[PDB]
């Protein structure tokens, strides 16, 4: 079986980011939201949209913020280790499956490597025991098509998956995703989309009417 990506102080949060946080209102976030280094003025949620504590480095940000450098400091080291951890796998289990363009597919639990945009043009499951992983390691950006869906099978649990990207994701407008983004750039989703996992961006987190939750 594949080992875990350890998130440490990361785990807490359902979005964090480097650059901020922008919305289209009305999100719904459950869980913290945070951004680090920068101004917590760049975290564009109104009070309303989080179930948990919006984080500041600062006097700045929402009404609500809670300003604690020293946590989002190490949440921040923490999602940089395990981007690296998760980009350092070895010896993947698949190598530019599908092409690049994995539609339709069933998704069995090991380490998937993709020298290339990988694209989600139509629904796939990932299948596998709820004890089970999946890493999958992305050189390129991550698109996934409006209304696509990621249904879980088997037992398999969005707190085992882990998408590791160099470049940046979109997530198109109803598209339901799962599992922990680890991306080196941006996350970008679109109206109406929702996500079961953890936004963790190195630069900008960007929603647009989305509902995001920590998974259980």
């Amino acid at each position: 079986t594949l080992d875990l990506v350890n998130l440490g102080v990361a785990a807490n949060f359902a979005i964090l980011s480097k650059t901020g946080i922008t919305d289209v209102y009305k999100s719904a976030i459950t869980g913290d939201v945070g951004a680090s280094p920068i101004t917590g003025a760049a975290i564009l949620l109104k009070c309303d949209e989080v179930t948990g504590t919006i984080f500041s480095v600062d006097a700045a940000g929402p009404a609500c913020k809670i300003t604690d450098a020293s946590r989002l400091t190490t949440a921040v080291g923490d999602m940089q280790i395990a981007y690296d951890n998760a980009a350092g796998r070895l010896n993947p289990d698949f190598l530019n499956l599908g092409a690049c363009t994995i539609g339709g597919k069933t998704l069995t639990p090991g380490l998937y490597k993709w020298t290339c945009t990988l694209n989600i043009p139509t629904d796939i499951t990932i299948s596998g025991s709820s004890t089970d992983v999946w890493i999958f390691q992305v050189a390129g950006n991550l698109n996934m098509s409006s209304a696509v869906r990621i249904t879980l099978a088997g037992g398999a649990q969005a707190k085992n998956i882990f998408w590791q990207t160099a470049g940046a994701v979109t997530l198109g407008s109803t598209s339901h995703f799962e599992g922990n983004i680890l991306s080196q750039t941006g996350i970008n989703m679109k109206t109406a989309a929702s996500i079961n996992g953890r936004m963790m961006a190195q630069t900008a987190v960007t929603l647009q009417m989305n509902t995001v939750t920590i998974p259980q």
